[PDB]
């Protein structure tokens, strides 16, 4: 069934995908589909590979997912993630705005305070957070980078060019776009939230449970909710800032090698799924969390044939992006 050249963002998950790959030949027949695996130093370098025919797979983030869509490479979802269980998988997940107990500031008080962002263009680290902000930020808004770097004082946004926009990198020098920045991602902006760089870390309602096995730690922790109030960490289904759309792998329109990415996904998550191996893991690692996948999914599913992002994204995300990237006050 040939080999899905996958793409993997830096050198972790580049190891893990060299364990996907020997793990999966191990057991999947002579016959059956094979892994590959180009590294590459960011996600846009991974979308241009695939669009070039030089790589076929990768799983983004939904508002990623939305970007890669936009011309000349137009790729589409394919494959997605989904979180929860197996029994009630779920498509979506919620964003949420992270906060150490006792802080003493509500979200119409964000300006002034330090940011941890996962990455720029990311849903729950930016296109949520920024967007229901975006008329808080100063003006001129546009663009949107510099005016968030001016409302917060001090942030990390990876991805990021620190050179136009220096304070959203005030966090984690750089901005890196991959793991070698340990501010990177889910967890990322959660360190930079708990080694006291930051004062918010905009993540997703299962970060911090990958983080503090202990209620007790957990407890020292809040989630900030748009009525300008704060709960638990435990309370994010009432206390979050957006339900989004679940990361998807992405794939090229034309020889897209869809079918396959699928089949090797499929078998890849009944061999190495959640609980199903002792030899190797799709959805957790020893070399760091949500490399290649997020650790919070459970499985796959295959997206509708021929499926565009738009219509996978769903209007009401689509319209949350367009509005931050247009809108007015
Ligand atoms: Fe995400
Ligand atoms: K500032």
């Amino acid at each position: 069934d040939k080999t899905v050249r996958w793409c993997a963002v830096s050198e972790h998950e580049a190891t893990k995908c060299q364990s996907f790959r020997d793990h999966m030949k191990s057991v999947i027949p002579s016959d059956g589909p094979s892994v590959a695996c180009v590294k590459k130093a960011s996600y846009l370098d991974c979308i241009r590979a695939i669009a070039a025919n030089e790589a076929d797979a990768v799983t983004l983030d939904a508002g990623l997912v939305y970007d890669a869509y936009l011309a000349p490479n137009n790729l589409k979802p394919v494959v997605a993630e989904f979180y929860g269980s197996k029994e009630d998988p779920q498509t979506f997940y919620y964003a949420v705005a992270v906060v150490k107990k006792d802080s003493g500031f509500q979200m119409n008080q964000l300006r002034g305070k330090k940011s941890c962002h996962t990455g720029l263009g990311a849903s729950a680290g930016w296109n949520i957070p920024i967007g229901l902000l975006y008329c808080d930020l100063p003006e001129p808004r546009k663009p949107l980078e510099k005016a968030v770097a001016n409302f917060f004082s001090g942030s990390c946004a990876p991805c990021a060019d620190g050179t136009d926009f220096p304070q959203l990198c005030q966090l984690c020098p750089g901005c890196g776009c991959s793991t070698l920045n340990q501010y990177f991602g889910y967890s990322g902006a959660f360190k930079c939230l708990k080694d006291g760089a930051g004062d918010v870390a905009f993540v997703k309602h299962s970060t911090i449970f990958e983080n503090l096995a202990n209620k007790a730690d957990r407890d020292q922790y809040e989630l900030l909710c748009l009525d300008n109030t704060r709960k638990p960490v435990d309370e994010y289904k009432d206390c979050h800032l957006a339900q989004v759309p679940s990361h998807t792998v992405v794939a090229r329109s034309m020889g897209g090698k869809e079918d396959l990415i699928w089949e090797l996904l499929n078998q890849a998550q009944e061999h190495f799924g959640k609980d199903k191996s002792k030899e190797f893991q799709l959805f957790s690692s020893p070399h760091g969390k949500d490399l290649l996948f997020k650790d919070s999914a459970h499985g796959f599913l295959k997206v509708p044939p021929r499926m565009d992002a738009k219509m996978y994204l769903g209007y009401e995300y689509v319209t949350a992006i367009r509005n931050l990237r247009e809108g007015t006050c």
